[PDB]
This record gives structure tokens, sequence and C-alpha cells, in this order.
């Protein structure tokens, strides 16, 4: 229930996810909509108001009997219905719907990420001619400096109370931290890393690599590399919705990802800092840099 | 690992320990020390430290291998021996020992707390006159008063992107909260509704009912309940410990439990606020006040 809630008081998600569906009624007017993970509902509610004729809302958790009783209080009983089960297992009441809405983005847009489901809906029920959003997606990686961060995470075991934890630091690194950064911290221009449109991507596109390059901007320690993802709402809009879950904008509840550097190293500004990323599927992100090559989980 | 390192820069629990034990080495010179889920093994270090002739360190998580690498760096495997397992099931290379030390407490002291396995090693391994500590603790209610936050919570669900979603409320009721209350939001003074000494205290003694007075101190609309718990040092000690995990108190890994109140009411400065509380082995918390009745988990 707590993710639920913490989704919804999530402005820049869900005003986003409200702005297109309301800014563009024509997607829906008269439209079967799917909703691939609905949680309490929102969105197929916000749907129904933009004029959807039938919407179907799909869920396995409990929070679908919630579900229930919220369509129920709004009156939408006669256009929404929903649905307790995985999209891979449920029957749904209709062979094919016109449009896919789906909120499934995880922590550095993959982990642990309901995509795969919502492809699988989308190959097996969206009609010739129909539409999935947000349809376009990418992820971007930044270098960070922070000394004093690096220092309270590595530094830190060289004496615990007078004792050496200096193993630790091997069972630190690994392990990718979702927190919001200082965007002052960032010492690089971005770099996307993926590009993905759901409208042409299958389940084995969502492992990838990708040859990067960091623009260095400032002279500085680089301690660890961040990363992050935008959300667009394009095909067929009169109002294109984008939003950014990157540190130069308003934190969501995906915060950024971070992936500590074992050994920090020097770059100057105008650098082209160059490396390599590989995606694995929970999760698993490779990255080389500086010689150094390091696999993070989450 | 990250809840570790958490608990190693909690520097209120941490140093408390530490202050203890090297402030009462006479508890410690030539004894034979078990340390109840040792986890990394900094308490069985500071009881080496103060002078334990011998240290058992048990812990049933795979933090243990670590504990191994850390008391190899420090060179105490002389003094320090790791045992892998739960203390229910472990065999010790010893009969009896002659302190038991541990830092078993929860969220609210109780919520999942190590302490069943503290009292199993008590009552299986301690010595005749031996020591257990902490020795003594406290569990305390406190009065809130936060309407703001009461209404990001409760009245929040009432319209949601203009849509009814009031059935939630039923559901974030129950679920007690772990946060660090402003300590201005109390309005009342604390009343002590448990006490346990370590020495004397059985299974069953954990599971207990107690009514309680309130003596509130501001008028104002009483919003939830908090709790916490105060940790001491006593027996035998030269120099005595004690920490609160209290909002009055600096901040510690264990915050405060709050416990809202689905109808706020009014309460007047100087009014003797009674009610009954009662906690149940997850654990669950029932309280009356005000004429209602609510069960909460964590
Ligand atoms: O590592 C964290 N945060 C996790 C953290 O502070 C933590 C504390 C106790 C237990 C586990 C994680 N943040 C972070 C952010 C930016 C950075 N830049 N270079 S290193 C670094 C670390
Ligand atoms: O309820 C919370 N915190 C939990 C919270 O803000 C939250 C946000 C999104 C999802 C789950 C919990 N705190 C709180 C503190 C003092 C209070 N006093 N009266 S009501 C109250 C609530």
């Amino acid at each position: 229930y707590g993710i639920h809630e913490e989704m919804l008081k999530d402005k820049i998600r869900t005003e986003s996810y409200r702005d297109f569906i309301y800014q563009n009624p024509h997607i829906f007017k008269d439209k079967v909509v799917l909703d691939v993970g609905c949680g309490t509902g929102i969105l197929s509610m916000f749907a129904a108001k933009a004029g959807a004729k039938k919407v179907l809302g799909v869920d396995q958790s409990e929070i679908l009997y919630q579900a229930m009783d919220i369509i129920r209080l709004n009156k939408l009983e006669d256009t929404i219905t929903l649905i307790k089960g995985k999209i891979e297992e449920v029957h749904l009441p209709v062979e094919k719907v016109d449009v896919i809405i789906s909120e499934w983005m995880g922590y550095f847009l993959l982990f642990e990420s309901m995509l795969d489901s919502v492809l699988y809906a989308k190959n097996k029920y969206l009609a010739k001619g129909g539409s999935v959003y947000p349809d376009i997606c990418t992820i971007s990686l930044v270098a960070v400096s922070d000394v004093n961060k690096h220092a309270d995470r590595i530094a830190f075991w060289d004496d615990v109370y007078g004792f050496k934890m200096s193993c630790m630091k091997k069972a630190v690194i690994p392990e990718a931290v979702v927190e919001v950064l200082d965007p002052k911290t960032l010492i690089s221009e971005p770099c996307g890393i993926k590009h993905i449109d759901c409208h042409t991507t299958s389940i084995s596109d969502l492992e990838f690599s990708s040859d990067f390059t960091l623009k260095i901007t400032r002279t500085s320690m680089c301690t660890a590399i961040a990363g992050y993802f935008d959300i667009y709402f394009e095909k067929n809009c009169h109002n294109r919705v984008v939003f950014s879950t990157g540190p130069q904008s308003t934190k969501t509840h995906w915060k950024q990802t971070v992936f500590l550097l074992e050994k920090p190293f020097s770059v100057k500004a105008g650098e082209a800092l160059k490396g390599k990323v590989t995606v694995h599927k929970s999760l698993t992100v490779t990255l080389t840099l500086n010689n150094s090559t390091q696999t993070y989980g989450l």
C-alpha cells in the first residue's frame, strides 16, 4: 500500500500521465484501453474521463481489490472492468484493444520493471494500428564527483571505532544505490545509452550493450557514475509530454541510480571519457571505465 | 549489508555499547563473553579489547563471513571465535558463559527483535552469577498533534486527481510508521508502559497489556500516538550508560514508531488522557483511546 501512495504523491509521474491523457482525448475517445499493472486504477479512471469506451485494468497484486472499490465510488464500473492476475495468465473479455497504457518503469528504468508484461500485452492484444503509451524511453549516464560521499561509503571502513573493516568495501561496491543526487556534483554532460520505442521493441532488446562517451565539464575526481531515464508520450499527440528522472530535474520516486567507483580517478574539463555498459536479465549492469570493470546489481 | 553499515553509523547506538564496555572493563576482564547476533563482530571486538578471555559471536546471517575476515584483520582470532547459525541450533565450544551482550532491539523495541534468542541464550548458557547486557529496557508512549501530517495520510484520499479514494484510509490506518518526529508536535509527557529486566524476563513477559495515562501539555487536536524505548546498562557498572530512542533525543536508526488515529480528537493542557495498550506475538499493537480501538502492525 505504501508504494501506491508514494506513486500517487509523485506529481511529476502522475501529472505527466494525467496531462498526456487529458490533453490528447482523441487517443482515447470511444476506444478500448488496456491498463497493465493498474494499481489503484488511477490511469484507467483518467482514460475513462478522457472518453474511453471500455477500460480493462489488470494487476496481480491485492491492490486490485482496492481498485474495485475505488472504481465504484467514482461510479465508473460501467466503463472500467478490473481483472486480478498476471497479464500472461488472465482471460480478457475482448480479443483486441486499441490503446495500452502502463506505468511499468523501474529504478534505472529496467530494475524490476513491468516492461515484459507490457510487451507481452502489446504482442497478444494490441490491435493493428493500435498504440502503447508511453511510447518512447531513453536511459542516460552522467559522471559524478563526490569525494566526501565516496569517503562515507569506502574509506569509512578503514577504521571503524578503532578497528579495521577494509574487507567490507568489496561488499558495498557492487550494490547500486537509489538516491537523489545534488546536481552540483555532476561533472559531465549526460550521454544516452539506450533508446526504446515500445511499438518496435522486443524482450531481447532489453539486454543491451552500449559504448558511451562522457563529455567532462569540470576538472575533478570522478567517484561514481549515475544513471536515469526519460519518458516520452509522442505517437499521434497534439500535446506531447516528457519527463526526466535526472538530477537536473525535479525529483521523482525513481530518484537516480548510482554506481560507485572502487578507484576514483581524476578527469579534466573538456576531456572525452569513454566507457562501456551492458545490461543483463534481477538485472545487472556491467561497467567498464578507466580500465576497470565492475558488475552492479540492485 | 546496508543495515550493518547503517547500524555502525548510528553513533548513539554504537558508542553507547562502546562506552559501556570500555568504561566497565571489570565486567569483561578475563571473562567468557557470548555475543548474540554479532553482525560484523564489532561488539565482540570491543569485548576483546576490554580484556575478555574468550568471545563467542553468533549470527545466522551471511554477515558472519565478513565478521570472520574482520576478526583476522584485527588479529583477534585467538580471542574471538565466530559460529554461523541460530543460537537455538548451534553447538558452542563451552558449556557456560559469564556475560551475554547483544544488540537485539527492534522498532518499538519488540518488532522483529532478537530478544527471544537472547532469552534462550540466557537460560541455556548464562552461568550462575552471570550477566546480560543491556540489562534494562523500557517502552514509552507519547501523544502527538500534527493535523497537517494527518491530512497528508488520511484526508489526502478524499480527492485524488479529481477522484474519490476514501476506501484507502482503512488500509493506511493499521500500518504503524517508523519515522523521526518533530519534537514540537508532542503534546503530552511520556508514559512508560513496559519495564524489562533481561535477568528476570521470560518470553511470555513480552506479550503484555498496560493501562496508561497521558499528561497533556498542550491544548490541541491529538492525531497520533508515538512509541519509543530506552536502553540501560546498569548491573555492576561503575559507569552506567543510558540511551533513549525518543523524539526529545538525538535520532537513532530506530527513529520513533507512530500509530495514526483514524478520528483525531481535541485534548486540553492539564488533562489526564487514559487508554490501554496490548502487544501480541509479526507483532501487533492494540490501542484503545477515546473509545476507539485499533490494532496496528509493522
Ligand atoms: O552511497 C550513497 N548512498 C548510500 C548510503 O549513504 C548508505 C548509507 C548506509 C548504508 C547503505 C547506504 N550515495 C552516494 C551518492 C553519490 C556518490 N558519488 N560518489 S560516491 C556516492 C555515493
Ligand atoms: O505517516 C507518516 N509518515 C508516513 C508517510 O508519510 C508515508 C508517505 C507515503 C507512503 C507511506 C507513508 N508520518 C506521520 C507522523 C506524525 C503524525 N502525526 N499525526 S499523523 C502522522 C503521520
